[PDB]
């Protein structure tokens, strides 16, 4: 059934998880995420750059093809996460796709609420086009809050007249700020991650009074017509299951070439656990293949 890695991983995550209900201050969560972040592989080279007023890093694994790039939007519920927390996983995505990744330190809430993150994402994409990268040589990817942001950035870029990239790969996307999908109940017991009444708090902090059904905050409610080919990754054992299934339905309905992959026994952004999780490495390899596939077309 389930690999021994995932089983032990779920065990470890449940042991370290903070009890439901307990309110962890934001700076504490932010420092905790930074503290436990995985160190990127020794062969991942990095270059600090500033993009659209944001700190960023070009994350290049060996084997990167010149002319191609990935705009990567990190997870962290729009309130935490950074270049440092995602450098390891992004390095591996760069390895599998044979393309350098632009890891953006976009503005976070509550200091900079919605639509600050979307503006930064769109500006970073504009920046890439301005640097000379061709739309057909580009890809946008991100996890969790970052996965939703991938879609939000695409819709906003499109509305502003920007060309669409060759592909987009949202990982465990959070594309519905309302958090009302059934999976928050049907997949809760199997989701070792936290938890959430904790997730409603992040939505509150990000929106800061904005309509939770705003297209740029919750892409599952947006018009996705014209968006590029999509690869949607999501674990069957996560509370955001329904977000990915509904995103896929919305996309196909809007004429978008969408490919949803629900990985059995997997958890929220299981990719991040590639060091100890075979499925993690596998999923990342798949993201890379899909990106290469779309760039070849
Ligand atoms: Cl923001
Ligand atoms: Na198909």
């Amino acid at each position: 059934m389930a690999g021994p890695e995932i089983v032990k991983l779920k065990k470890i995550l449940r042991e370290k998880a903070v009890p439901p209900g307990t309110e962890v201050p934001l700076d504490v969560m932010r420092k905790g995420m930074e503290k436990v972040a995985f160190k990127a592989a020794d062969d991942i080279q990095v270059e600090q750059v500033t993009v659209a007023g944001c700190a960023a890093e070009w994350v290049r694994a060996p084997g990167c093809q010149a002319g191609k790039a990935i705009l990567y939007l990190h997870g962290g519920g729009y309130v935490m996460g950074s270049i440092n927390t995602h450098r390891s996983m992004v390095g591996e995505i760069s390895r599998a796709s044979q393309a350098a990744a632009l890891l953006l330190d976009y503005r976070l809430a509550p200091e900079h609420p919605f639509p600050a993150a979307v503006e930064d994402g769109v500006a970073a994409y504009r920046w890439l086009l301005d640097q000379g990268f061709k739309p057909q040589h580009l890809s946008i990817s991100g996890d969790s809050a970052g996965g939703g942001l991938v879609l939000a950035v695409l819709v906003s870029a499109r509305d502003q007249g920007l060309p669409m990239p060759a592909s987009a790969i949202p990982i465990s996307p959070w594309a519905d700020m309302t958090c009302t999908n059934d999976s928050f109940k049907t997949r809760a017991e199997a989701d070792p991650m936290v938890a959430p009444g904790g997730i409603n708090k992040m939505a509150a902090r990000y929106l800061n009074g904005a309509d939770a059904k705003h297209p740029y905050a919750s892409p599952n409610f947006a018009n996705l017509k014209g968006l590029p080919p999509l690869l949607i990754h999501v674990g069957r054992d996560e509370v955001l299951l329904d977000d990915s299934i509904k995103l896929d339905a919305k996309a196909k309905a809007d004429g978008v070439k969408s490919t949803l992959e629900i990985w059995d026994d997997m958890i929220h952004v299981w990719h991040a656990f590639h060091p100890m999780l075979p499925e993690g490495k596998q999923a990342i390899v798949r993201v890379g293949e899909f990106m290469r596939e779309q760039w070849a077309a």
